[PDB]
Parts: structure tokens; sequence; C-alpha cells
């Protein structure tokens, strides 16, 4: 059959597609100039798959958009605390303030503003890098995220530097407070070569995916970037991507996302789905009008909100049988601590020494205390998909505790 | 067997409990000589569990903490565009800036500071309600979450109305700008009452579970709120819970949570757990030191965080079997758009016209692609917990395009 999410985006494409308020940025031409009348959008799921409409496979300069993944490369080359050091985690307007530097021993605020986004790329690859190299290292981690080779347009990046004073008024003051070690002129020409990589809408729904998933590709299931850093990048999108209005963004959209000024909007909803949008015009506060309009729409008909209880939980118990002496207790899912929580209820519902549930989502859980002693418990991981360190070690603490009941336990897990 | 969270709690209760810096509420004696030497924890979960260690049953005013739980009866008895009018969703600090107000059309920034917190309580039961009705409605709200009926500390009230001058200054701007109607005595006598409400770290924990779920009691699995707004509200509380440490607190915590000057602070992470924490000693900010400090210890441990990508996903299709004609379709857990979007795939995968799902978390949506034509699909509903409208609708809409590829489809659903 016809799947029919491509048919929901279609149908939102016409309807914001009605009009098209706002205007392109007009700080230069190859921005002014481009053409307006271009709308598209994309869904890129966790397992993935791609799902679009309109003009989705139509590139563009991605701009602000690009801080979170320099933000994620950074984070990987350097660690936390070499980042943290240069980069706050305050939520603030672009609008520059000398007292912020001077606040939390200099340091921008956040890598969702210019400010932060120089002192990111200046973190790059490491102290002794070389401008090539961090200009490379920040297409390729954009790159690998999107799964093809992206090129830099630099006939944007040539109309950038023409009038990048303000870039270079951000990147001195940094240099002022040593936040900077090279030169400004250096660090706003990387970061401006940086904005001008040319990405589509599919390319945001699946570098956003592979944050959604905690680093994982969905296109490939290999691991790009480490949980802890997908995770810090998708919080800093959240409570910083929009700017002061990030509080009622989170509230009435609640999907963490950043919008450049070419017109393309980056979403990433750990869990669910990766998100780009791609429309020219810009609204009052250089957002991209549709673009943001479009992810507002996403949240209410899909319900899709960070806040959801999308969760797990008791499902991780597939299910529980009592032939007669032993009982087998299978699994199924990815594996957290909600999960792994789940399955500790499982093991001590059992004597050792249904309409709650459905109501809840407690699963097969139930069914441990429906469940002659018991001898013996089989745990199989068979429908396991993965299991993080957490799930792990409370699952093994688990069957630890079984044995001290003089209970025999046996593990079948294939892979 | 004995379960180990409980265990892992009465750990971190003696590990932080090996010191006890700040100190408590010095503006009032009841919590000026309270007894410092406590300390307890909670953690609910969605199925019903409770979890505790240490001083988790000992009662305290819960001062703040309570913000939200108004926030939340607000919202259900005005409606939002009731109560936007007179709440922002901005974060800020507590400290109070006229030009505040006099922004975004006259409103306190959000429900989680005082201004905005009398704001809240003035919209309680409505209009024309009297202030003994506004108290009980408070006091109703916290008390079905908890699920037994509080009670008001009146002897901390008489105390906080002694010196509540400040809140008497906010009370009174709010009236200057049409914020409130009532009295200024009157509204802070109802805030001041219901800061004075009792609870327990286990309450609190409950409590919390009911927003974690998005509206359901984790004891009864009875719909205490509507989804939307339980979102709204833990929205709010990750935003401005943490005043102008949202940012830091939501990168490095990750738990949506309030602190309130008795040393109560309350946690809910959708989907997975309701926090409750209780020690007496503030930091330098007001927050409970060491609640504050179990809160940032839980998320680590547990690897808790709101942007962890535990949903459901493709584990909603339990399995896909071909006898021979017919196709066995099983679904599973609680779902929503992110299982029901995978539900989709396995419809489509279908054709009526293995390692890298386990890599992601497909579940058994790759059994669609495995799995004589096919006339009939059988959709068996029985393991599903609950659907919410829009995964009602997508699946409707699958049902319905199968149909249409003349295919036979039947939906055994139990309940």
């Amino acid at each position: 059959m016809r799947h029919p999410i491509p048919d929901y985006l279609a149908s939102l494409v016409t309807e914001l597609g009605a009009v098209n308020p706002g205007e392109t940025a007009q700080y230069i031409p190859v921005l002014a100039e481009a053409d307006p009348d271009r709308f598209g959008i994309a869904l890129a799921t966790p397992t993935g798959r791609l799902h679009c409409a309109g003009d989705a496979d139509v590139e563009f300069t991605i701009q602000s958009a690009s801080k979170p993944f320099t933000y994620a490369a950074a984070l990987v080359d350097r660690g936390f605390a070499a980042v943290d050091r240069q980069v706050g985690l305050n939520p603030s307007g672009e609008a520059f303030n000398e007292l912020s530097l001077e606040a939390e021993s200099h340091r921008p605020d956040n890598a969702m503003i210019n400010a932060g986004a120089l002192a990111v790329h200046q973190l790059l690859v490491g102290p002794e890098a070389s401008r090539k190299e961090r200009l490379d290292r920040a297409v390729e981690i954009m790159s690998l995220l999107a799964g093809r080779r992206l090129s830099v347009d630099w006939e944007t990046y040539e109309s950038e530097m023409a009038v990048s004073d303000r870039n270079l008024s951000l990147a001195h003051m940094l240099r002022s407070y040593g936040v900077l070690q090279d030169s400004a002129e250096e660090i706003v020409a990387g970061y401006v070569a940086q904005c001008a990589v040319l990405v589509t809408v599919k390319d945001l729904a699946v570098m956003g995916a592979c944050l959604a998933t905690g680093g994982i590709h969905p296109m490939t299931g290999e691991r790009m970037l480490p949980s802890i850093v997908a995770r810090r990048v998708v919080s800093v999108m959240t409570s910083s991507g929009m700017y002061d209005a990030a509080g009622q963004w989170l509230a009435d959209v609640g999907i963490p996302a950043k919008s450049g000024v070419a017109g393309g909007v980056l979403g990433a909803l750990p869990g669910r789905v990766g998100i780009g949008v791609f429309s020219p015009r810009l609204d009052e506060v250089g957002n991209s009008a549709r673009g943001v309009l479009a992810c507002r729409r996403l949240s209410e008909d899909f319900r899709l909100h960070l806040m959801d209880g999308d969760s797990l939980g008791g499902t991780a118990v597939r299910f529980v049988e009592r032939e007669g002496d032993r009982v087998f207790l299978h699994l199924q899912g990815v594996i957290r601590f909600g999960g792994a929580e789940a399955v500790l209820d499982a093991l001590t519902d059992l004597r050792t020494g249904a309409a709650l549930s459905a109501a809840t989502g407690g699963g097969a859980v139930h069914e441990a205390a429906a469940a002659g002693p018991i001898r013996t418990v089989v745990l199989n991981l068979a429908r396991v998909d993965r299991i993080d360190d957490v799930g792990r070690r409370l699952i093994a603490e688990g069957v630890r505790r079984l044995q001290a009941d003089g209970v025999r336990v046996e593990v079948e897990d294939p892979e």
C-alpha cells in the first residue's frame, strides 16, 4: 500500500504553501535574491524511513542549523570539560552583551548563539589544528550524519565575508576574554564557511534523526556519536535553539529545533523523528516563517512533543509463562532504566522467598504475580534490540538476587 | 526477591547523607528552627511502584513545589486561553522587574515564579470564586494527585503571613496591571496557605508520577488530568523550574523539577518516574542542597534524562506471521505517533499492490517484508494497553488503505 505520512506532508505543504509571509535574508544578494517560492519538508524515522514532500530535495546553505553539529564534533574531539570552559549552557538572545562574558568566568552563553558558535569552531579538532582541518572537520561531522559528502557554497561564503563586521566584533571580544586563541578573521572565516555547507530538507531530517536516536545513524545503524554528546546537543537545542522564545517554543511545539537564515529548520525529537524543513522567507525574528509554522503543525497534528510519555516501560516484558516448575520470562525492545526497572518488578513479583496495567502501560509485568515452587528462571533476550549499561547492570543484579534465592537462572542470549 | 532500586536509594541517602551543607530557610522560625538532620527520597513509577529510603515519610510544607499543581488546576478550570492571558511561558529569575509586566501585554513571565503563582491562584476556580473555594481547590488538586487528603500547616501559614511584604508587593503590582482582580491580601493569603500544604517525599513522588504519565494516576489508573495540561506543566517545569539555571539544569540533569524552601524537591520525567526528595538545608540560591544533588545523582547513575530515546517505536509490532494466505499482525504497548508510524510501515512492507532493526529499535517491523498473495490481514490489539487519538486515526487510515487494495482486514479488539 501507500504510506500515509508522505501524504500528510503533501497536504501540509499545500496548506501552509497557500501563503508566503515575511522576506528572505536581505543582508546578502545570494540570499536576498533567492527564489522565495520554494517549500519542502522531511521526516526521518529511527528505523530508517524518510517521508517528504515539496522542495525537500533542494539544496540551500545550512547557516545556523550547523551549530549543533559542530558542537557535537567539538564535544567529541575535546571532551566536555574543554568545551564547557569556553561555552556556557544558558539561553539568551542573539544580541551581544559584554557583561555576559565577564559572567561565569569568560564564556559565551551557549552554542546556539553566534558568539558561542565561534568559540565552538575554535575548539573543533584541537589547540594545534589548522584552519583547513577545522573546516574539513565541520564538513565531516555534517556529512557523516547526513550520510553523504556535503559541499560548501563558496559563492555564499564570499558574499557573507564581505559583510562579516558583526561576527568579527564578536570574535575580537571573545579573543579579548581569552575564549579565542587564533585570529578573529580566521575563526570567522571558518564559521562562515561552515554556515555555507549545502544541505537539503532531507539531509536535515536525517541529521536530526541521528540526534533523535542518541547518536545512531537511522540508515545504517552505526553509532555516529556517543549518546551523552547527542543528549547534550538536543538539550541545548531545546533551551536555546529558539533564543528568548525557547520557553514558549518548548511548551507550544515541544520539538527541539534550530532555524537558519537561508530558510532551513532542523528538528530532533528524541526517540521519534528527525525533521528537515525548507522555506526561504523569515519572520520578524529571523526564523523561517513556514519552517517554524510547519514544526508547530506537526507537533499539534501528530501530537508529538518532548513531554510525551512514549516509553517502553512494562512492555519490556514480552510475556511470562509458568509451564510447571520453571518460569520463562521474555524481554524485548530498547532496554534502559525504564524497561529494566519493569523487568526487576517481574523478577520480584515471583515468590523466591490486568486492568491497572493497561490503564498505565505495565505490559506483561502483571503476568509475574499470576505465574509447586520455582527452581529455575529463563531470561530470553532474543527479542531485545539493545540494552544500555544501566539496564545491563540492573538486570545483572536482578539475576544475581535470583540465584541468591537458590533459584536456577539461565540467560538465553543468542547475540 | 528484594527489589534493588530501594537499595540504590538507601545507598544514595547514606552517601549524600554524609554531609549537610547550607542552611534552612531563615526568614521564619518554623523553617529556621526545623530539624536539619533529615533526608528522604522516593521514586514512583508509572505502573504504580513506590521505592524510597530515609525520611521519605516525613511531612513538610510543599511551598513552591505547589506551583505546578495549581497551574494544572487553573488550566483545567479555565482553559488555556484564560490562563495564558495572565501567565507567560518565559523563564526568568525570581527577582521582579516591572518592565516584564509591561512586556507581552501585562503578565508575569511564568507560573514557577511568585508573581506568576499569584496570578495562577487568582485564576483557580473561576472569576466569581471565593477565597475558601480557591484554597480548597488548591488542596484538592494536590490531594487528588497524591491520592490522599492533605492538610494545611496553619502554623507555618501564620508565620509566613507576618512577613509577606514581598508577595504583597508582587500582588499589588499585578493588580495595577490588571493581572489580579481581587485584593492583594486575599490572593497572597491564598497562595501562602497553598504553600503550607503538608506533603512527604512519597507524595511528591506520586504527584510527580501523575505528571510523568500524562495525567494518569499510577496507583489507580484513573486520568486525573488531560494529557495536554500535564504536558504544559512539565514543559514549564523544565524551562522555568530552576529559574535562570534552567538551561544548565536541563543539560546536566535533564529531569524537570521544582524545589521548595522547606526542603522538598519535586521531579517529573515523562514516561519514566515521579521523584520526591526531602532535605531542609538550602544552597546559595534557595534550593534544597541535597535534594538538588540527589536529582543530579539519579540522573547520572540511572542515565535518566529528558533527552533519552526511550520510545516504543517499532516494538509496537509484537510480531508478524504468514501462515499461508493470511497475515497476522499483533500490536502492543502504548501506541501514539511513534508506535503507530511503525505499524504503518508494517502494513506498507507487505505487497498489496534484521540487524538494522535491532541496531536501531524497529522491533518486529522487519517481519513485514519477510512475510500465493495476501487476501486478509488480522490486526490483534489484545496486547495493546492504549492508543491516543493520533494513533487511532493513523491505524484507522492504515486499515482503510488495506481494504482499498482489496485486502480483507479483521481487527480483533477484545476491549
